[PDB]
């Protein structure tokens, strides 16, 4: 069957690997643990198609990032994930896509834009300006909860349809 090599991206803290473990063991990890690469795989149906996720879940803090570059280099789409309560994870975005571009050695890589913790209270990123920064890269931006598991779904699917646009 189709195999779908993801690999998500971001700072530190934004909730790449609670996006991942709610997409594939259904459960919230309220815990901070950070990563530093781990991968999970797992058999689904996404639109029609029984096919195989395998998702990179890569380090953000960097610390833990020493060869985030070699096992990102066979990824075929990026999440790129902040968190709407971390400005700084928003405007770290810029970093992340170049980092993605000089893995893939090219400038048209599937990413998706992630805006993460969309259930905080505290938001300081706002829908239009990570709408506007996604237009820009020619990517969709979609909003996630971990916790509350909206957009968590939406967000990889979707990333599946964008490498099956290319
Ligand atoms: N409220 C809320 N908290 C979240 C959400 N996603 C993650 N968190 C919280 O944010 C913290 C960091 O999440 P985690 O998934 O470990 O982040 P990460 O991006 O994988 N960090 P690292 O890059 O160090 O591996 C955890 O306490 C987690 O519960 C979310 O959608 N909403
Ligand atoms: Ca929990
Ligand atoms: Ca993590
Ligand atoms: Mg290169
Ligand atoms: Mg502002
Ligand atoms: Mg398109
Ligand atoms: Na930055």
């Amino acid at each position: 069957m189709t195999e779908y090599k993801l690999v998500v991206v971001g700072a530190g803290g934004v909730g790449k690997s609670a996006l991942t473990i709610q997409l594939i063991q259904n459960h919230f990890v309220d815990e901070y643990d950070p990563t530093i690469e781990d991968s999970y795989r797992k058999q689904v149906v996404i639109d029609g198609e029984t096919c195989l996720l395998d998702i990179l879940d890569t380090a953000g803090q960097e610390e833990y990032s020493a060869m985030r570059d070699q096992y990102m280099r066979t990824g075929e789409g990026f999440l790129c994930v902040f968190a709407i309560n971390n400005t700084k994870s928003f405007e770290d975005i810029h970093q992340y896509r170049e980092q993605i571009k000089r893995v893939k050695d090219s400038d048209d890589v599937p990413m998706v834009l992630v805006g993460n913790k969309c259930d905080a209270a505290a938001r300081t990123v706002e829908s239009r300006q990570a709408q506007d920064l996604a237009r820009s890269y020619g990517i969709p931006y979609i909003e996630t909860s971990a916790k509350t598991r909206q957009g968590v779904e939406d967000a990889f699917y979707t990333l599946v349809r964008e490498i099956r646009q290319h």
